[PDB]
């Protein structure tokens, strides 16, 4: 069976590499400084970042808000929607996932993408900032935290999580299995056939356990610690939805709003 | 097979179970015995409505399980004040249990308080599942049984307090853990280290790691054929967090809607800036 677990782990890694452009290994090389990314540390930096390197985001569109805080918040949305498709492609590569009731596949993705988005966003963050637009840029943590109204605190919670999550020192091969475990959560509301879902997650967990023991022999109970982080993830997610709610108190296209 | 390493983990498991039995008067084993209505000496009086409640005070005498307020003129309030007193008593039991966790009393005094402050309700909900089945919950140390529907029809504010507990319990109980398992799981909850405001996270994480090791072996030896029970159990910890958060919000509403109802100081201190 150990062979089958290593096969699964390898398969997930390969798929993870193909589905996600910017890996943690790549992101870390850039973050530690081991072509420097454009650093957005203030307002003028931003404006030059958009101009000197048209960030493939919302910035191009007219009739927006031309208000930095609002445009930054919306760029986060554009990228999130983009990430959702990468996550979806990856999910279909998970053994058994496609064979699940189609409604359940949609339910799992619906409730799983936010947890995965923040998990992976941690790979692109350090206590000082976050990598943006395929790593071409680095947006300062301080800059983000200096945004007015409720925008100054929308990213901070992700940073706090990232700092702690990153302490586990997971690599892409570990993350590939962890992400799949998140997707196959049988406790998502509205599921029609929980059994198959838990059966797959059980096999994924077994693979994750072996992966962490072979990959980090020195880290006692790393498996247990990683699973505990699920608590942190869901907290950051619900917390995110709440701010997202309060946002409907600022009033920050129709087809665009439909898309995002 | 057996080695000095796993031997130490088994000794710790035994210690924790022993201490658990000494700290908690109503174990899951006793709870299930009463619930499975097996015997004729352990039969609880069932409170499923007002009249039953009225007569319950007679049969399953409540040594003021509900704060001395005589006829508090309100079922919802009396029941509520009743669960408050029980919670305080449970906090006392858990506190006694915590001191038995190797290394716990050796940690910084402030962290000791922090760990109890954030771990207490999570443990209470975990153990409360031992006293529940899909139809109700044992009360007054097992002498009584209050139905889920009765509690569910209390009143706008209160009628919603227990449902989330029951929902959790039905799923958690599906794991079929026994007291020896829970003693370690509860110890793991207490020694988190990821609690807000901890001064020295390191020593705490070292203790928890050893407890997680103890829990892992325990589950595999006690539940041979229950694949990934360990991981499924740890995932339940997020369910507990949810319950607590939701319960806190309910309390805020009660605080404002019932300005004439006192809330226990101990509990108030625990929820403060939580
Ligand atoms: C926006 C919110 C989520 C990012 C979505 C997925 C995370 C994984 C990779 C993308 C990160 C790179 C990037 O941020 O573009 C978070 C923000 O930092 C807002 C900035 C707006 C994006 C340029
Ligand atoms: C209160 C309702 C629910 C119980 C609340 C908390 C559970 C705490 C401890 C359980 C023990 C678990 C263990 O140690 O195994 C119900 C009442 O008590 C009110 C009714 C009183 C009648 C007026
Ligand atoms: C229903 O009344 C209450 C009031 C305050 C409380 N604090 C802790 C609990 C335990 C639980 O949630 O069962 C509780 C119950």
């Amino acid at each position: 069976e150990s062979a089958d677990l290593r096969a699964l782990a390898k398969h997930l890694y390969d798929s993870y590499i193909k589905s996600f452009p910017l890996t943690k290994a790549k992101a870390r090389a850039i973050l530690t400084g081991k072509k420097s990314p454009f650093v957005i540390y203030d307002m003028n930096s931003l404006m030059m970042g958009e101009d000197k390197i048209k960030f493939k985001h919302i910035t191009p569109l007219q009739e927006q808000s031309k208000e930095v805080a609002i445009r930054i918040f919306q760029g986060c949305q554009f990228r999130s929607v983009e990430a959702v498709q990468e996550i979806t492609e990856y999910a279909k590569s998970i053994p058994g996932f496609v064979n699940l009731d189609l409604n359940d596949q949609v339910t799992l993705l619906k409730y799983g993408v936010h947890e995965i988005i923040y998990t992976m966003l941690a790979s692109l963050m350090n206590k000082d900032g976050v990598l943006i637009s395929e790593g071409q840029g680095f947006m300062t943590r301080e800059f983000l935290k200096s945004l007015r109204k409720p925008f100054g605190d929308f990213m901070e919670p992700k940073f706090e999580f990232a700092v702690k999550f990153n302490a586990l020192e997971l690599d892409d091969s570990d993350l590939a299995i962890f992400i799949a475990v998140i997707i196959l959560s049988g406790d998502r509301p509205g599921l029609l056939n929980v059994k198959p879902i838990e059966d797959i997650q059980d096999n994924l967990l077994q693979a994750l356990e072996l992966q962490l023991k072979l990959n980090h022999p020195e880290s006692s109970q790393l498996f247990a610690k990683l699973l505990q982080k699920m608590t942190d993830l869901r907290q950051i997610v619900t917390e995110h939805v709440q701010l997202l709610q309060v946002i409907k108190k600022t009033e920050t296209h129709p087809l665009l709003q439909e898309i995002y």
